[PDB]
């Protein structure tokens, strides 16, 4: 047994949004970061307007209400607890960062599907070429394809879709 969800019908909700990029970016940003997974799994995702959600997404600055502070620019730039209950499984991003949808700084949906696959209870990978690697690089790719060591190990915990 390893740790995973029960469920394969999760829910997120976008409880704030950055300054760096506009609510639809944002939400397109992060649609497309589930989604990611959701190709290559059972799993699903709807998003909540309100309420809580499976995966409690937001932005937020140095000491913002759990163990793991953020460090203002540079440095740390997101985490997500693995699955469980309350905290578990959410994800938080590090808003004195730069996020976009480009070339620039940290781009927000790469990010996210990074810190999504620690949501679903993977931990992190010695391939460099993988999602799940834990140094940020951007590829400029014409396309995203989820990488084969990524999509092995999710696979591993909820198999093909
Ligand atoms: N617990 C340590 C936290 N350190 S952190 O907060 O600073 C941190 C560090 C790195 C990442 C992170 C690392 C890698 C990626 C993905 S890199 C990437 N992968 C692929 C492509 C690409 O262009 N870039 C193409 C296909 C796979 C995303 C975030 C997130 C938080
Ligand atoms: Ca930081
Ligand atoms: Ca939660
Ligand atoms: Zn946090
Ligand atoms: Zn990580």
């Amino acid at each position: 047994r390893t740790l995973k969800w029960s469920k394969m019908n999760l829910t997120y909700r976008i409880v704030n949004y950055t300054p760096d990029m506009t609510h639809s970016e944002v939400e397109k940003a992060f649609k497309k970061a589930f989604k990611v997974w959701s190709d290559v799994t059972p799993l699903n995702f709807t998003r909540l307007h309100d309420g809580i959600a499976d995966i409690m997404i937001s932005f937020g600055i140095k000491e913002h209400g759990d163990f793991y502070p953020f460090d203002g620019p540079s440095g740390l730039l997101a985490h997500a607890f693995p699955p469980g209950p309350n905290y578990g499984g959410d994800a938080h991003f590090d808003d004195d960062e730069t996020w976009t949808s480009s070339s620039k700084g940290y781009n927000l949906f790469l990010v996210a599907a990074h810190e999504f696959g620690h949501s679903l209870g993977l931990d992190h990978s010695k391939d460099p070429g993988a999602l799940m690697f834990p140094i940020y690089t951007y590829t400029g790719k014409s396309h995203f394809m989820l990488p084969d060591d990524d999509v092995q190990g999710i696979q591993s915990l909820y198999g093909p879709g």
